[PDB]
């Protein structure tokens, strides 16, 4: 309904803008941008580096009266080296402050792998692997909740959970509040039909990240599958006189899971904002579907021996 309803109540804009890989001095305007095209809800992150920026364009339009806060979605994510259960409220303030922000509407455990803590992102090992930490989810979890209880964040949720990490939480003891949200890669390549059934079924809403298959991830080393470049989808755009990328986020939104493209360019910020204005004929659906190579963009690969790795179960 140009938005999901998550179990909250809250009502979630099914388009928005991401903002991984977003540089500094070109998200201030991204944001800028994106609000004034119409976009109510921001996808950030701690480990993005950019959330100070964010949030100086997010103030701007704030105090400009463009938008008030109630309506707009901001999202941010808990990181990796922050699961231990004292270390989640500093990272949640420390979010809040950088966006100048008294609250969050979606506060994310941004991967079930916990790091060891401190200020490397990605602590690696002398054999290239990330260290892991001495917790489990479950208890970054009962540390997420509290955030809810004090009014930090408006809801909770995870990213890059495998059913059987939702699963845990779900039958945890003394549950107080349910992911509201799992954010996961999905796109032709990796339609994910299984995972979001799942979820669906738990009334826990999707995000599809990565909606364009990340043309611009550090590691796409040349022989990459493109799918902005796949003259199958750039066909079935043609039918529609629509880029590859407006059907690319039309997809997801009509599988009724949230998109969030990531666009640093004014023009593209636009384009990938005018996807309201048609529907993809079934077949189109379908054949978008079938393209499922189970292609991950986002493997995390240096974690895969983490013993809370997402990526070995099916789904
Ligand atoms: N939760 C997680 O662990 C996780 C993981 C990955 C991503 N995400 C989120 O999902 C967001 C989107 O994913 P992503 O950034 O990885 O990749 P993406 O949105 O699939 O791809 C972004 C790339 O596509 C380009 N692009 C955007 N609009 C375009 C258009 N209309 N026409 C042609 N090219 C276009 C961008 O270029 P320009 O920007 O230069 O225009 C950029 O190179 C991220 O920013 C982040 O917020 C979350
Ligand atoms: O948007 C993203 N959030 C992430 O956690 C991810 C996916 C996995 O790989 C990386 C690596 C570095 C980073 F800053 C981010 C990421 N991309």
């Amino acid at each position: 309904a140009s938005h999901l309803v998550l179990y909250t109540g809250a009502k979630m804009p099914i388009l928005g803008l991401g903002t991984w890989k977003s540089p500094p001095g070109k998200v201030t305007e991204a944001v800028k941008v994106a609000i004034d095209l119409g976009y109510r809800h921001i996808d950030c992150a701690h480990v993005y580096q950019n959330e100070n920026e964010v949030g100086l364009g997010l103030q701007e339009k704030l105090q400009g009266q463009v938008v008030k806060r109630e309506d707009l979605f901001i999202v941010s994510k808990l990181w990796c080296t922050d699961h231990e259960k004292n270390l989640v409220k500093g990272a949640c303030q420390t979010t809040l402050r950088d966006l100048k922000l008294d609250y969050l509407d979606l506060y994310l455990i941004h991967w079930p792998t916990g790091f060891k803590p401190g200020k490397d992102p990605f602590p690696l090992d002398g054999d290239g692997n990330v260290v892991p930490d001495e917790s489990d989810f479950v208890e970054t979890w009962e540390a997420m909740e509290e955030l809810v209880d004090e009014g930090l964040v408006k809801a909770i949720g995870v990213s890059n959970f495998n059913h059987l990490q939702v699963e845990k939480i779900l039958n945890k003891p003394g549950l107080k509040y349910k992911p509201a949200v799992n954010q996961i890669e999905v796109h032709p390549y990796l339609t994910q039909e299984k995972l979001i059934e799942y979820c669906k079924s738990k009334g826990i809403v999707v995000t599809a990240y990565s909606p364009l298959g990340s043309p611009d991830r550090p590691w796409a080393k040349p022989e990459d599958p493109s799918l902005l470049e796949d003259p199958r989808i750039k066909a079935i755009a043609a039918k529609y006189n629509k880029t590859t990328a407006q059907v690319l986020i039309r997809f997801p939104m009509q599988r009724n899971l949230i998109v969030i493209p990531k666009s640093v360019t004014p023009e593209r910020i636009a384009e990938n904002f005018q996807v309201f204005d048609f529907e993809l004929s079934p077949e189109d659906m379908n054949t978008l579907l079938s393209y499922n190579r189970n292609w991950r963009v986002c493997a995390l690969m240096s974690c895969a021996s983490h013993k809370d790795y997402p990526f070995h179960e099916e789904y």
